[PDB]
């Protein structure tokens, strides 16, 4: 009997169910209301019923939870400050997806050795939300895999499908049912096609394999999404000006879905170099002024310091992409709230 | 206290876990023998040390077991034809990914009626599989997420992530841990990068989550999969001709990855066309009589009856993409075999 | 260095599959579920005296060999059907006999008979007998050792056991308690009656005990009660299958206030472990019909094709396990039951 | 359409938390680790007679206070190492009483003791408590009641008990075979010692029984057999501590093959169900010790802060099953035991 199974796996463990984890850390009647009003709230502005911004705001990854507790409490103070302009979200994210070896996050590896202990990871990341969501901040992360988010999506106010993962079936069924807004990204080249694709599909009932509360294998039956979006990325060119957004707007209205969209600072619009996040928010400011009603929100990556670091050696600077400072990120805030209050007098 | 939890979800049942269907249907031991046997094989030819070429070949899915196992009967004999110029593998999809609203695949829904009976369709999965093994004919799959390659992976010798996943990582890190070697598609648009990528990828040891055999939520801990290497499907033009073969192999020896590739004859190469195959199988011909040492494979989709029909009224006969009959597919075989055999000669 | 404490005198823990993946194979028929059904409630009716008929728990010690015992059964529903008038005929089919020595350990956890423990295979087994028995018209009684096995196949039984061994253990009666089916709590190993007496008051009430969900996942159990327990006796250092101990144990469970409607065992201490003794008690007990017998609402009887034991399963219908009388002397019992309780019904 | 036939007298079954859940919240330490493990070892010299200390197993009838169990330990720690060279002192932690009659279940099924049956709670708070004990030097014993329990707890527990009700069952003779800590049998309960020597041979071989996997699956367990185990006189219809019964006794396990070193328990039916007669049984003992009494390896008690018993859990320390004996006749007894058993030991 030769072997077949298995030839190529180290090995195969257990993880804590989710139940395990609801049951040491469950969701608290305050955290309950923020999460569900924000969702609310979201839906409002994908739907073009509010003219506020969303702000997805926040390190490009999540590696001290002391830190991201402290740049939550700063960005809450903001977040008040400017509610009737702009309804802002921090970015909660625990990995960045990558190519070559490298840290695979919080959740993977809490402990930034590789011991990969993602019991303790998955327990780490469920805390920090409940304490972000207790303290009054909302969260937003990017969902990578189909059963991560049963051990914490009930703290998830709005929640990402990548570049890299927007064209795949099995990440629009995932979307599908989430209980959050979802946003779409267009792909590594600029296809905004397969994001608009993506809405269509993630709004319409489907089917995907997934582990239960208990953590059993599972069929999961979704109601769909109607709170799917795009988000413009860029590509081999940047695509955040009004030229661009505008025939993405063309494009959404013709395929029969919402043509309020979200704009990525980050990222292919800054040509991965985090000073001209600035340039991109500068710029849809602008459209908030002349007219921008194609626009619902804005996405940065923001941190304590700025910069990156290969070794997490410094407190509150990225160890993936690179960030602008809190400074900046106070210019930016106040950037935007000044052009949105302008936009939504009109 | 407001809900947040599965808001979007009409339920959440639990399956049949693996060794359910490992009880009742185990791998035999010819089967074994066979896998294996093929796994290291198709490996050879993956890192060049054999000459033969990978026929990658089948219906573009399967809808019937009974059509499937007829027509393995006849690959079968041209299997064993040809087995000193060609090495034929049977394509065993149960599912094409789809944007719009369609029939879901064999697994997912095995009642081709919308009754979505997954503990049913995968048991009916691996026997299949089961069975072609067992009279010979290896079997090639696509896997689209992480959970069903715990019920028949076992039994399948090689494995495609296809256009819409290459570019994941979860997709990749899957990938890493088969035990089958795996070709990876470009994008749909050509993209030959994210395919160049994967490979890199997935030679490492990576983590994902998924279940135990038991059924239990586990992380996944891999050690790499040496046998991986690109499929040329083609993009806004096809990218099957000697010039597009070369540039890629000079991408492909600057990764520092395999050079030999595989091509689709279907798909975005015969531009939805599937009189068009044989127009690919010709120029691969002729580029095999002249030189073709970058090439290693190709992927024909085939079935008793050519074309396809929107509901399945005519036996052996496509409900997904359109595929060419039993006498082309002759045609196209002894044309491959004959180029082939000049080659090796060579 | 860090001192090992766990699982130290293991070698191995393997999982099963859980109770719903043989469900999914061999799920319970139409015609199987009303037969269980039915018959839970006519022995019920025996149990709390609305019927008078005779409940006759009958079939070989063991169940080594499933196409004898099938064999078994198509003869037994004949006789199940021409005296269902006067008795009630369900068969035995028990898949392990404890013991103290090593030895078989049973169909269940043994099938294959060659210390393998192909658990999976006997479970599977022993529900497609069972399956098999009531699609044909018999039904089927079982002793449960355990907490986990009746998820497998209880569905099946139309009537359960709680041997001597097993009577006191509180976690048992908190099983019975909660099992679908009637069920008989034997008296102890010497002959004590106090144990099965209270046994059927605690399985009256509402437990929770500890298995597995049928999905195959540690569970608590809270139960409802069993309000269809009752005693059997089976001997002890004397026998207890007469008259005066009938007698004495009625009067028992009067004061305990529980049906004083019991149950005797021909076979066993009862018998001195003497097969052909087993017909001695049942014209004893044919005699108690005759005369009075008003607190007997049945009987257990170890019967196969063929009489005797066997060490090794060479021959085919005879037990590896106690020893069985064989179908002639299974035909006069019956036949000798059913005439003395045709008078007493008559009464 | 179908008549039902599954869970017709079940309320609910409720999926637990797995063991690994509780095992990651509370790991066992590396001084718990080294306390269990030297501890089971120590035992094992206890029972093959290597070495001629008294085996101590004292403390409360059952716990339902974690904080005066804890309170409780401290106290006993102190005379754990004042008399470690006479007696090997160690804590009974029981989480439940078994009894025939309605009544509450223990702190693992009922923590609230509300009857709201938090058995996730009861677990967690079980396991919490084992590791606080070792953790500041006191090892713990139990009885096990299940074959499931055990996974959640077992590797903190450094000597196990099979009660009287359970001696005799085969399944508990088989989880015993496969229990890391050395295991106690009791005679039943008429007195019968046979049932107990027969556990030992049994529980000394490879067994089978069935379980879940630290993950919480439905599991099949192979055991190694346990080399360590002896009987427990409890008493009977008669106590049975004395000079004459523990010599039949000693003959019996020798015939058997089995050791011949055994445990006297003071309390129970050795003390008729009276509290204050558990010193009695202890002078009883002690002056065996002083003659000969070379075949006791050791005692087992029930002690609490407070005397007696309740029937709410109104009062601190004070056991709410069987009635103890308090702190300052605890000191007593355990200086009786000590002085005695420092004569044998001389000897
Ligand atoms: N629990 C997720 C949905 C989900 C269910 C099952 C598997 C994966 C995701 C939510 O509430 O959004
Ligand atoms: N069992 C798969 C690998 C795998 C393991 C676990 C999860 C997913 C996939 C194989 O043998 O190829
Ligand atoms: N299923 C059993 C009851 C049971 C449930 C759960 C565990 C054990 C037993 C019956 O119907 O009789
Ligand atoms: N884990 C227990 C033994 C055991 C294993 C499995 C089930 C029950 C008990 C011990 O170490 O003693
Ligand atoms: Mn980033
Ligand atoms: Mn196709
Ligand atoms: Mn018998
Ligand atoms: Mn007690």
């Amino acid at each position: 009997h030769y072997p077949t199974d298995d030839i190529k796996i180290k090995e195969v463990k257990e993880l804590l169910p989710p139940i395990a984890h609801l049951y040491e850390l469950p969701i608290s009647k305050e955290a309950s209301g923020l999460v569900h009003r924000t969702r609310q709230e979201i839906s409002d502005l994908v739907h073009g019923r509010d003219k506020r911004l969303l702000v997805i705001i926040g390190p490009c990854s999540i590696h001290d939870p002391k830190a991201a507790l402290e740049y939550a409490e700063r960005l809450l103070k903001l977040r008040k400050q400017y509610e009737n302009e702009l309804l802002i979200v921090m970015r909660v994210y625990f990995e960045k997806p990558r190519t070559t070896v490298g840290w695979k996050g919080l959740i993977n590896d809490p402990h930034l050795d590789g011991t990969f202990d993602i019991n303790f990871g998955l327990r780490q990341a469920r805390s920090l939300l409940l304490s972000l969501n207790n303290m009054g901040m909302p969260a937003s992360t990017e969902f990578l895999d189909m059963i991560t988010p049963q051990y914490y999506a009930d703290l998830i106010s709005w929640g990402a499908i990548g570049a890299r993962t927007t064209e795949s079936q099995v990440h629009r069924e995932l979307a599908s049912g989430l209980s959050c807004p979802v946003g779409f990204k267009n792909g590594t080249d600029g296809n905004l096609k397969i994001a608009i694709d993506a809405i269509g599909a993630a709004s319409h009932s489907h089917h995907f394999l997934s582990v239960t509360k208990a953590g059993h294998s599972a069929i999961v039956h979704t109601g769909g999404n109607p709170d799917c979006h795009v988000i413009l990325r860029g590509g081999k060119e940047p695509n955040y000006d009004a030229e661009h957004v505008s025939e993405a707007a063309e494009q959404l209205r013709a395929a029969g879905v919402t043509d309020k969209l979200m704009i990525d600072c980050s990222h292919a619009n800054s040509r991965k170099d985090y000073t001209r996040q600035m340039e991109v928010a500068q710029d849809i400011a602008a459209q908030l002024e002349q007219d921008g009603g194609n626009i619902m929100g804005v996405m940065v990556e923001s941190h304590l310091v700025e910069g990156r670091q290969d070794k997490p050696e410094v407190y509150g600077k990225s160890i993936t992409d690179a960030c602008i400072g809190w400074g900046a990120t106070e210019e930016l805030l106040a950037l935007l709230a000044g052009a949105n209050k302008k936009r939504m007098a009109r």
